[PDB]
């Protein structure tokens, strides 16, 4: 994917999040650190926080990433869409993982109940290795697809099955 996209993926608590716009940031609820006072300098109470499932969406009172143009964010992709999960790792590896997007669904995973738009990685037979598939620290990395000339953000990675291939894109 373009570099204008990858620079939007910064660290956030125990994973990642993504600057949709200068003002608008998405991540996984399970990566948000417990009772911080502040996010990106701004105090918690001045941020508009929206949560649906494990999907989290911060809108800041002033612009923070003046460098990025605003993207399209949608409530998931059409069923069957091949999307990319844009994984960053701590040592700066960029790992675009192709995923066929399924329907909204609920699973028990990593000892808990999750929902969102389900997907399968198109990365191998059994993407259990972090060479081929996700790792717990990838939570909050974004799912994007190209619709003609626009890039569309559909949400963030929040969980993966033990099988390696099945994954949840938290949405809305």
């Amino acid at each position: 994917a373009p570099p204008s996209i990858w620079s939007r993926i910064v660290n956030f608590g125990s994973g990642w999040g993504f600057w949709v716009s200068p003002s608008l940031f998405i991540t996984s609820t399970h990566v948000i650190p417990q009772g911080a006072k502040e996010f990106f300098g701004v105090p918690i109470k001045q941020i508009q926080i929206y949560k649906s499932g494990e999907f989290c969406r911060l809108r800041f009172p002033k612009p923070i990433r003046t460098d990025v143009s605003g993207m399209i964010l949608e409530e998931g992709a059409p069923e069957g869409t091949v999307a990319t999960l844009l994984i960053k790792r701590p040592t700066g590896e960029l790992m675009p993982l192709a995923a066929r997007m399924g329907t909204h669904a609920t699973m028990k995973i990593q000892g808990r109940t999750v929902g969102g738009q389900m997907g399968m990685l198109l990365t191998g037979s059994n993407a259990k290795s972090m060479d081929l598939g996700t790792t717990p620290g990838d939570c909050g990395c974004p799912y994007i697809y190209k619709r003609g000339n626009d890039y569309v953000v559909i949400g963030v990675h929040t969980a993966a099955a033990r099988g390696g291939n099945t994954v949840i894109c938290a949405t809305q």
